[PDB]
């Protein structure tokens, strides 16, 4: 208690709040995309993007202290954090743009972050399967969402 949770509703939506300097806007966004798209192929879940207002999952890129009671801490360390489904904060997800986030190899993929944090979004925790997108230690092996990953995302809302 508590690891997982659930939203009451499968229509989502989510807005891109600002955007990092170390990408241009159309690699953010699709990473984006991608990164929601991970879960909506294997439940009944769907995304939509709003352009402005307020959505159900808050996206933003920030440093040090930038609006909740979990600062981010400078190049290394904390990367990124996502919190539980709910109201509010619930759902929104928060990126250390003191860390260097890429759409390669370098520094942090930012799809394959976003999917985790979108993970805990929805209302997953850590894996202990390495090869689990929620598994708590990133790595870069080079996507299709590991059975880990689709079972404990069904296990909350179903399959597609
Ligand atoms: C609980 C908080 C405190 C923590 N914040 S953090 O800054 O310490 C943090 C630490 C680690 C991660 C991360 C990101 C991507 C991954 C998959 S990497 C990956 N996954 C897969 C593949 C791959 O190549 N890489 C192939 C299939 C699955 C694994 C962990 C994100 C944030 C957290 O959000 O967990
Ligand atoms: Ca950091
Ligand atoms: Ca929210
Ligand atoms: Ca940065
Ligand atoms: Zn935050
Ligand atoms: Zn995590």
């Amino acid at each position: 208690f508590p690891r997982t949770l659930k939203w009451s509703k499968m229509n989502l939506t989510y807005r891109i709040v600002n955007y990092t300097p170390d990408m241009t806007h159309s690699e953010v966004e699709k990473a984006f995309k991608k990164a929601f798209k991970v879960w909506s192929d294997v439940t009944p879940l769907n995304f939509t993007r709003l352009h402005d207002g307020i959505a159900d999952i808050m996206i933003s890129f920030g440093i040090k202290e930038h609006g909740d009671f979990y600062p981010f801490d400078g190049p290394s360390g904390l990367l990124a954090h996502a919190f539980p489904p709910g109201p509010n904060y619930g759902g929104d997800a928060h990126f250390d743009d003191d860390e260097t986030w890429t759409s390669s190899s370098k520094g942090y993929n930012l799809f394959l972050v976003a999917a985790h944090e979108f993970g805990h979004s929805l209302g997953l925790d850590h894996s202990k399967d390495p090869g689990a997108l929620m598994f708590p230690i990133y790595t870069y092996t080079g996507f299709m969402l590991p059975d880990d990953d689709v079972q404990g995302i069904q296990s909350l809302y179903g399959p597609g």
